[PDB]
């Protein structure tokens, strides 16, 4: 995650714990359910957007799920790269954890990206969820 703990904004590496632990939440209770939804949101407040790629890619199976997920989050990028603003802040690449390294993920513009980044995916799940109820 990226936090700050008074000496300023550093990245600290996700525990293994951490990522077995989401790893069970989406074994158990799929990744569209009221509680992994509930589950990512708040695990992923505090990650970059790298590390929120890390999250979903460790995610075992679900294979349906996980493909109309990142063609979601596809469609998203697009119209991101696609607004009529130069210079836009960040691409979507940026956003989805394709590109920027650790200044950037440490950085202001990193940490709004990856908040746009988290509320994409929770949208995405959301909307997953939507089609089957």
């Amino acid at each position: 995650p990226v936090v700050n703990r008074g000496q300023g904004w550093a990245y600290e590496p996700m525990s293994t714990r951490t990522v077995a632990a989401w790893i069970r939440q989406t074994g158990e209770k799929g990744l569209t359910s009221p509680e992994t939804i509930t589950y990512w949101g708040l695990i992923s407040q505090d990650l970059s957007s790298r590390e929120q790629v890390q999250l979903l890619e460790v995610v075992p199976g679900l294979q349906a799920d996980k493909d109309m997920l990142g063609a979601y989050l596809e469609e998203r990028a697009r119209e991101w790269d696609a607004q009529p603003q130069q210079p836009l802040p960040y691409t979507s690449a940026h956003i989805r954890g394709l590109t920027g390294d650790q200044a950037f993920a440490i950085s202001a513009q990193g940490r709004e990206a990856a908040q746009v980044f988290r509320a994409w995916i929770t949208q995405g799940l959301m909307n997953l969820a939507q089609l089957r109820a």
